[PDB]
C-alpha cells in the first residue's frame, strides 16, 4: 500500500528547485506514535502532481515488520500574483479606467526576483493579453529555458459616472 | 497583420549581444494550439524598442493558409544597479553622511564583469555626478566603442542628530 500526501509548495520553491524538509507522523512498532523526517529536493520547474515516493517509511504492518510507502504529490500554493499554466505564469494587472485608455507605467515583481516594468501608451483592450517571452517557469527538461508570462488587465470602471462624467463619454 | 511582442532582456544580454531562445504560442490549423521556437541573436549595444520581425509564424488565416507575422520589441529588464540612457549607464552610489564629506573607497561591479573602484578623498556634492568614460554600453554601430558611466551618490543623512551631534555641525 502507498500513502499519498499532498505536498504544498510555492511557485518560488519549484522555480528555484527549493529544498523541502518536514516531519510526518507514522505508527511505529509496539503501539507507538513516531514522526519521520523527510527532505525533498524540488527540481526547478517541477509541476503540480509530480510524485516522490519514499519506500517503506509510513505506518507499520504487511503482517510483517514493514511500513507503508509514502508518496508525496507536489501541489502549488496559490500565489497572490501568479497563476501557473504549464511552463508559464499568468498575471492580472489592475488598471484604472484612465490608464486602460490613456496608458500606464507599472512595475511588477517577477517570479525570479528581478522587476519587470509594464508600460503602454495606447488604450488597452480589456480582454487582451500581453505576452513576455521567457518570464514564466523554468522547463523541467531544460530549466535554463523558461516559459512565458501572460499579463491580463482588470480595467476598473466608474460605477456611476456622475453628471459631468456621464457626458464627455459620448 | 503584425503581432508585437515585448521581449524582456537584461543590460547584460545586449551588452554582450547574448542569444535569446524561447517558445511562443500560436493557433495552428484545424483548431490547434501550437508553440513555435524562436531564437534571437541580440547584437551588443542593442537598445530598447529595436524590432525583429519573424515573417508568418503566428496565428493562422488571411482567409488563406498563412500566419500573422511576429514582431519582437526589445525591452530591457530593470537592473538592480544600472539605469540606461542611450549609450551609457547611470549608477547611484549610496554614500554615508560621513563619507559624503570625508571621502570614500568603494568598489562596484561594472556591466562587463570587471570591477571599477570608486574613490574620493574630498567631500561630495550630493547633486553631483561623476563620469567614467567608456564604462557604459557598447555603441550599436561600433560595439568596440562604449558609452560612459555616470555615478550619482545618495548621501544618507542623520535623521535626528542627537544632542552632541546637533552641536559640532555649527
Amino acid at each position: 500500500e502507498t500513502v499519498q500526501v499532498n505536498l504544498p509548495v510555492s511557485l518560488e520553491d519549484l522555480f528555484v528547485g527549493k529544498k523541502k524538509s518536514f516531519k510526518i507522523g507514522r505508527k511505529g512498532p509496539h503501539g507507538a506514535s513516531e514522526k519521520t523526517q523527510i527532505d525533498i529536493q524540488l527540481k526547478p520547474g517541477w509541476k503540480a502532481g509530480t510524485k516522490i515516493t519514499y519506500k517503506n517509511q509510513g505506518d507499520y504492518n504487511p503482517q510483517t515488520g514493514r511500513r507503508k510507502t509514502l508518496q508525496f504529490v507536489i501541489q502549488e500554493k496559490s500565489h497572490p500574483n501568479f497563476k501557473r499554466d504549464g511552463d508559464d505564469l499568468i498575471y492580472t494587472l489592475p488598471l484604472s479606467f484612465k490608464e486602460s485608455l490613456l496608458g500606464f507605467s507599472k512595475t511588477i515583481q517577477t517570479i525570479d526576483g528581478r522587476t519587470l516594468p509594464l508600460s503602454r501608451v495606447q488604450p488597452v483592450q480589456p480582454s487582451q493579453t500581453s505576452t513576455y517571452p521567457g518570464q514564466g517557469m523554468p522547463t523541467p527538461k531544460n530549466p535554463s529555458q523558461r516559459g512565458n508570462l501572460i499579463v491580463k488587465y482588470k480595467v476598473d470602471y466608474p460605477i456611476s459616472l456622475n453628471d459631468a462624467q456621464k457626458r464627455a463619454i459620448d
